[PDB]
């Protein structure tokens, strides 16, 4: 395991994650993770909150002093989430980036729709 | 109707795959749902991308409907879930905290 622990700890001192406040707005997470407590199809809430870190900490490059500590955190859900599984990761990696507003995008999804829908079925 | 549907809006809007490529590497059955959970919430924010065309909001909520019904199982409380976290919004301060402060949570249900 390791610098997770410490990293954590940076990014709730940075963005004052312990006040009071924080606390009462209601749980974000937390709940959601509990009520699928026993399941199977629990990944796909996980694949929901893990790709939300992964979006908020892209929003927080701009953040110089923490940038250092978001990458630590990054590896980790990774490793632990895919298994440290390479390829996985790179899929996984390039389905969260892919943009909704990109006309070429946009056309490309719809043609794929049955592609999906039977691997769904 | 989902399939009649999915050939209507192949009417309305008439290089290297998206993913069906990725749909095929994907073999361990089991965490194939987080590849999975991924490609459904992308339609999902497409389809009410979409929402102004009129003439096809019949059919992306036929196909919508589908797709829930294929992958939460029909379970409407899975769906509110689901539909809630790829709401939340990235960059709302009081949401960065928060997310922030569970962090610990989160990193414990993942190992």
């Amino acid at each position: 395991q390791g610098q997770f622990f410490r990293e954590i700890e940076n990014l709730k001192e940075y963005f004052n994650a312990s006040s009071p406040d924080v606390a009462k707005g209601g749980p974000l997470f937390s709940e959601i993770l509990k009520n699928w407590k026993d399941e199977s199809d629990k990944k796909i809430i996980q694949s929901q909150i893990v790709s939300f870190y992964f979006k908020l900490f892209e929003n927080l490059k701009d953040n110089q002093v923490i940038q250092r500590s978001m990458d630590i955190i990054k590896q980790d859900m990774f490793q632990k989430f895919l298994n440290g599984s390479s390829e996985k990761l790179e899929d996984f990696k390039k389905l969260i980036q892919i943009p909704v507003d990109d006309l070429q995008i946009q056309r490309k999804a719809i043609n794929e729709l049955i592609k999906v829908m039977n691997d769904l079925s």
